[PDB]
């Protein structure tokens, strides 16, 4: 079995011949075993949405033609992708308002564990939204700052300040123009719910406008929640660290944290160093926690956690052997983990009352109890890793140095090292004189449909030659990270000659010795907002919108709803935004050509639908070089 | 074609032979030529919640078995069921926003077209809320009303008080208990959807537990909608009028009104009565205002308006060729409608920012401008009218006598001519000496599935001879209308004697000189919750929870995720619920044998999935029967 046709990654491969010698069942066995897949879901041509149905309209040929309503090929798509969109902002606004709920605990004297760590970034936040802080104690700002947060989910004399306080006044304008701007996160969410259902919106461009407001909700939840988990837990700053199942250590008690929100696994870290005499009571060195999905970017952006691995390739983290604890929030976690973990003798842990998984064990983690909390799951982790005393373990001996923990504000006192007054301007400078072409923002999962990561690669090395400054977030990160993106001694072999010395003098200038890493690595999936903190900082310090600035998004192996959302509000801040598996759009034409061609009338951005990750990348090149031709730049 | 195997209603049978020589292509035709539809769909096992699928498992033999993410059937049946119950409840609830904010905007000044109506019912609700009356303006009063209602849409310092305020406090805390009390209408939605999203909730049990506590938001959002429309348009009571096809008039101007919320409808109705001369003017009688679908009930309920028809038979009334105009504002709207009215000359009219047509003229309806909209509107069909003066048209001459209006007030008023101070005795002896055998409540929608009003009509024709009080809402409400089960000439044919009786001593009383109807018509879908008014107030009377009374529950022919909802909040409440259509749950057994049984174990309710009506109705009675002998009483 040629495993390199599943993934790219030489780990994966490794612990996939594992899982096949020992008759464990992969995602990429169930993805075998869908073949072939139905063509009216994978085009988008199916409804579920009354009990009349299933109905399905043929691509091409004879009836049906239309669903049994009435319903046409564009109004069904545009429905399906809709709920889509709403699914994903209902994701990252879930997660954002954990946060404001456990800020508001913190500072209310109701959870001990938790803690303003960040003043400085509550007192901007807090000034960006309006909120009085002079005279003020913290706990009353951080009070505010959580109540406004939580006042965004519904309507109120206000729209939603998580999207009309973070991006330009030019582009607030557009976007309000159009009737784009969300009343309140959840208010757009059930009405997305409810327009999309039978017998109500019917016509595609009222639809997919519908839709890109409430992208824009999505994108406020991003934004609320990197906003409060920095507050919480700290602004990421530079960190060097490493990624890939090497990570592991079959002496240590190995703790993965997964899913999305780290709420509960910024706790598990500092915990664990005060239990690392128990886990040697144990027999174990200590404890070993490291990084799976998006709560493990969390980890590492603040902490430096280790990577193990992401997103498609979850499961064989556990074949090792070696994975003794599994802790789960929501979000992006295949269920057969609990399946699995019969076999590997993993102890699989859920934590979130509305995130549970038959079969792993349930821990009913509360703010109020966290460290509590936290030791009783470590304790699990240990018992398991006495069970395993003596067993053999088959960890790839396989890593990457990774540096990461780029926020937006870590970016900014980079670059104010070239010049302290106006930092982004030598950015600009660079943009302007070709050292730098443009920024490229990779985003999102990984998918069973796409080798895994090589469509991040393939578009990243080709872009790196072009001398683009390459940002990635979320497993788009992951896949860059695992394959040596993020480490600055690959910088003379991937980046053209002007990025390679904007990298290098930047990096000088910091006191490295040594350039800053080929891709910037912003963190997690909310933390896509950081790139719009910077996008946007970009185009008002050079009086333009975000249509005109030479920026793009590349969501290459798209999977969750939520990765969706994010390539819709790329496209609603005005954004050109690939993605490199295929949507459920292709069964309308018209839909189609609204979202990759007369939504640029509307927000300036655009998909960009291609499977080829060479054609993409030559794609988003012409996109950037088209951005550059509007500015009067040579190309 | 034998047209009675699509519809029972022989006026509809006339204008499916007339569009069929017509060749305009109905619902039927568009069901047929989805046959046979996908068995994945049909039985749930299909899922397209990431971008790795379409995944569908087999219901039996070999693989697929399991979806790509390792998502088990039981997993995706109830990820399926439960975005259709946040759906349903997305479109209750965006209804009583609307409401709500017209209610605000209307006692603030802004839009004097509305006003308070029911100055009884304003008060009445304000104290359930406690919210203080004594020494108050009314215009206050209200505000402080509809600024409730709108803070039960996200959490706060209480939970949604449209549920806690309106069932006995014995099920809320039964539901408490099991954690199923809404935090917030649209908090619920969103989480729903959240958790529903890859990667997150995967066990049926708990996935299921959201999905009841988010049909309470569904509740929740009918009850506000009834409150809010009786204060702003008039508590329901007892009407006649007239249903079918033959209530249209060749020579008035025919105005329908379709939909569910009726903010701008009950206004058309108003103005129509100023526009009479200009109609007259123009050569028609008058206008002529007939109801489709729920806005319908809405204003058959509060002004005797005329049921044009129904659900699925709606483009029959097109067909007739005498539609001048058909004013649109959200939900059950068949969008064929707009296209058939290319053929049949009716001036398809939406007015909802949200729910827009292809091909259908839009008004930009404005509560401020309400007045000023309906005479634009009117004056359209006014116009329409005169394009078809001399051409034929075929009206069938069909009709049957309708009495309705039996809103709960109006219920406990017309009790109370039997025992003043305490309405509610008379019904329960009736039902403790066996007059009453117990209550069932039609509810739902028509489905292109069963032939049109099949259902209703044969499960009412046999509880009603076993002495059941049938109560009636929205499409079954229409279905039982049609067919002439509101007529009380028909209390004899239809009805046993013990429930002949009490009819008879009730209208007797009321100065009728003649029974109330075979069944009592409660109106829209909305004011189901107007059933769960009357029931928890049998309930609180008799000092039992809801799951003890001999009250039942029938979505005979079920198709709107708002069907699905309602159904599963009857359960949930504590009623045996049938459904008369398939669900689609039968691909998963545990996920059907929760709902079908052990849900009985947590809320008292269950539902019965039985698809033939005679089957159904021997079930609806035993679930009664059972109910009595638990209270002791001879059945
Ligand atoms: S909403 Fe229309 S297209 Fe969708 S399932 Fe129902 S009848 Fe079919
Ligand atoms: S990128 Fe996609 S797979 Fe990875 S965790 Fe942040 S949503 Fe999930
Ligand atoms: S969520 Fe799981 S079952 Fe559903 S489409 Fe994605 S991989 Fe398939
Ligand atoms: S019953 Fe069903 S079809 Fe009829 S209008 Fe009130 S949801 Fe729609
Ligand atoms: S027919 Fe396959 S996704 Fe519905
Ligand atoms: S396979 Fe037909 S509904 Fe998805």
């Amino acid at each position: 079995a040629r495993q390199n046709l599943k993934s790219t990654d030489r780990a994966v491969q490794q612990m996939l011949d594992k899982a096949k010698r020992e008759g464990i069942q992969t995602v990429w066995d169930r993805y075998e075993a869908m073949k072939p897949q139905c063509g009216f879901g994978e085009t988008g041509l199916c409804c579920r949405h009354c009990l009349q149905g299933p109905c399905r309209i043929n691509p091409f040929g004879d009836e049906p033609k239309v669903g049994i309503c009435g319903a046409t090929a564009e109004v069904i798509v545009a429905r399906g992708l809709d709920r889509s969109i709403a699914a994903g902002a209902a994701g990252h606004s879930g997660h954002a308002k954990h946060l404001a709920h456990t800020l508001k605990k913190a500072v209310q004297g109701k959870a001990a564990s938790y803690m303003i760590k960040d003043r400085t970034k509550l007192h901007s936040i807090a000034k960006r939204l309006g909120i009085p802080t002079e005279g003020q104690k913290d706990e009353d700002i951080a009070l505010e700052v959580a109540k406004a947060a939580l006042a965004d989910f519904h309507e109120k004399d206000t729209p939603v300040l998580w999207v009309t306080t973070v991006l330009p006044p030019s582009r607030v304008k557009v976007l309000s123009a159009h009737g784009l701007i969300p009343a309140g996160i959840d208010h757009e969410i059930a009405e997305i719910m409810h327009r999309t259902s039978m017998g109500c919106d019917a016509d595609a461009q009222n639809l997919l406008l519908g839709g890109l407001r409430c992208s824009l909700a999505d994108l406020a939840g991003c934004y609320m929640g990197t906003d409060l988990a920095d507050i919480l837990f700290g602004t990421p700053a530079p960190v060097v660290t490493e990624s890939n199942l090497g990570v592991l250590k079959a002496d240590a008690v190995n703790v993965a944290v997964h899913g999305h929100n780290p709420v509960l696994s910024d706790i598990i870290v500092s915990v664990s160093k005060e239990m690392e005499n128990e886990a040697r009571a144990a027999g174990a060195t200590g404890i070993n926690v490291v990084g799976i999905c998006c709560t493990g970017n969390e980890v590492l952006m603040r902490h430096g956690i280790p990577a193990c691995t992401h997103s498609v390739s979850q499961e064989m983290a556990m074949i090792t052997g070696a994975l003794d604890a599994m802790i789960l929030d929501y979000q992006c976690i295949q269920p057969s983990v609990a399946t699995i973990a019969e076999c590997t003798g993993t102890t699989v842990i859920t934590t979130m009352e509305m995130s549970k998984i038959t079969g792993a064990t349930h821990v009913n983690f509360a703010e109020e109890a966290a460290v509590e909390n936290a030791k009783q799951i470590l304790r699990l982790a240990i018992d398991t890793f006495k069970r395993r005393k003596g067993k053999p373990v088959e960890i790839p001996n396989i890593k990457t140095k990774v540096v990461a923990g780029f926020s937006t504000e870590a970016i900014i006192n980079a670059l104010s090292k070239l010049n302290a007054n106006d930092p982004l301007k030598p950015l600009i400078d660079n943009v302007v004189n070709g050292n730098i072409r443009g920024v490229c923002l990779f985003a999102g999962c990984n998918n069973v449909k796409v080798p895994q990561d090589q469509n991040f690669t393939t578009i990243a090395r080709k872009l790196l030659k072009q001398n683009v400054l390459v940002v990635a977030t979320g497993c788009g990160a992951g896949a860059l990270m695992r394959h040596g993106f993020m480490d600055p001694a690959n910088v003379d072999e991937l980046c053209g000659d002007g990025l390679k010395a904007v990298l290098t003098a930047i990096g000088e200038a910091n006191g490295l010795g040594g350039p800053l890493p080929p891709v910037l690595h912003m963190g997690s999936c909310v933390d896509n907002s950081r790139a719009v903190a910077l996008v946007a900082a970009l185009a008002n310090r050079l009086g333009v919108d975000l249509d005109r600035l030479p920026v793009v998004a590349s969501a290459a192996e798209a999977m969750h709803e939520h990765a969706v959302a994010i390539g819709t509000w790329a496209v609603t801040i005005g954004l050109p935004t690939h993605i490199g598996v295929l949507p459920p759009i292709t069964g309308s034409l018209p839909v189609t050509q609204i979202l990759t061609s007369s939504v640029k009338d509307i927000t300036g951005g655009y998909f960009i639908v291609e499977l080829d990750p060479e054609t993409a990348a030559d794609k988003l090149l012409a996109a950037i070089n088209e951005r550059r031709a509007g500015l009067g730049l040579p190309w």
